[PDB]
């Protein structure tokens, strides 16, 4: 997994750490200033790896994206010195026009999956299933209420393994929604 300069396992005591906008460091240091960009550090490594496996031109997470965007990151940190990150899922609510099956077009606001990723030394070990429920149970939100940003076949194959999501409406932007949605 992903190794830092710093200690991971001191900064988020938790396994899954959730951050939003505030950037808020875990109850215990270092100081608050420094334990923050600490964090920004971990997004903003985050972010470019997920954007590299993704063949991206530009990652679509950031610290700085994130904070001015107000989406909500769940970090997995590993349990296998200094700790290390093991990957992340970015979520926000958007505003969207999304077609139907009758190909309606309709003004819906859902919790969207923004960024996924796991590292790859570590994928296909049941962490983002993990990630994935712990994130669901948190948002308080069923897995077919949700839009997808422009999914992976590897996401689609996830979400059809864990989730039984797997009819899609299809769409002309770039998001993926399931049968169910509507
Ligand atoms: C997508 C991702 C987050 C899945 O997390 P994970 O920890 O590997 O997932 P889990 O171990 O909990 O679940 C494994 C399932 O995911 C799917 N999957 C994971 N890696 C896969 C691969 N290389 N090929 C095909 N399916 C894959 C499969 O359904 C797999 O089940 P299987 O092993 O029974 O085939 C991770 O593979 C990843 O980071 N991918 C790279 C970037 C990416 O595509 N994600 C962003 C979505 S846009």
């Amino acid at each position: 997994s992903m190794e830092f300069p710093f200690d991971v396992d001191a900064l988020f005591p938790e396994r899954i750490t959730v951050l939003d906008q505030h950037l808020r460091p875990p109850a215990r240091t270092p100081a608050r200033v420094d334990l923050q960009q600490q964090i920004m550090t971990i997004i903003d490594e985050l972010g470019k790896a997920s954007a590299k496996a993704q063949n991206l031109s530009a990652p679509i997470t950031s610290a700085s994206r994130m904070q001015s965007n107000r989406h909500v990151v769940y970090i997995l940190k590993d349990s296998s010195g200094k700790g290390a990150i093991i990957g992340f899922i970015k979520v926000g609510y958007k505003k969207l026009f999304v077609l139907d099956d009758r190909e309606a077009h309709n003004e819906v606001e859902p919790l969207c999956i923004l960024d996924f990723y796991i590292h790859e030394s570590v994928q296909r070990h049941g962490h983002g299933r993990e990630l994935f429920q712990y994130m669901l149970q948190k948002e308080r939100v069923e897995p077919h209420q949700l839009a997808i940003d422009r999914p992976s076949q590897k996401l689609l194959k996830f979400l059809n393994k864990h989730y039984n999501l797997e009819t899609t409406v299809p769409q002309v932007n770039n998001f993926v929604i399931f049968e169910g949605f509507f």
